[PDB]
């Protein structure tokens, strides 16, 4: 069994910003979801080998996880908040696409997504 390379967290060619909206996505959004009791399945790339999900990367072609998002935020990978919000939505979408409706992992994604939507609802004004 084989995992793909993880998503990019470092690219010196990619233009970067440090903004109050991106600061909010780290200090409020990422940290709120990261500390949650249901965070653990989403804190690193899906290990399709260890989790015995040999079809995972057959079905999921845009993998994303909060480990990757955390690295991207800490290493100022993003230009704008929209890129980071897209990474969260990709992570949730992948979970719903791959998994059987009603499975524990789907309920865990739903709990994290509820808090995500509450925090993004009050994304601060650009300085
Ligand atoms: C018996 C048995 C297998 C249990 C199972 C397989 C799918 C699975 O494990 N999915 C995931 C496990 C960890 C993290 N995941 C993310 C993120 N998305 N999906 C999963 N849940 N029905």
């Amino acid at each position: 069994s084989m995992n793909p390379p993880p998503p990019e967290t470092s690219n010196p060619n990619k233009p970067k910003r440090q903004t109050n909206q991106l600061q909010y996505l780290l200090r409020v959004v990422l940290k709120t979801l990261w500390k949650h009791q249901f965070a653990w399945p989403f804190q690193q790339p899906v290990d399709a080998v260890k989790l015995n999900l040999p079809d995972y990367y057959k079905i999921i072609k845009t993998p994303m996880d909060m480990g990757t998002i955390k690295k991207r935020l800490e290493n100022n990978y993003y230009w704008n908040a929209q890129e980071c919000i897209q990474d969260f939505n990709t992570m949730f979408t992948n979970c719903y696409i791959y998994n059987k409706p009603g499975d524990d992992i789907v309920l865990m994604a739903e709990a994290l997504e509820k808090l995500f939507l509450q925090k993004i609802n009050e994304l601060p004004t650009e300085e």
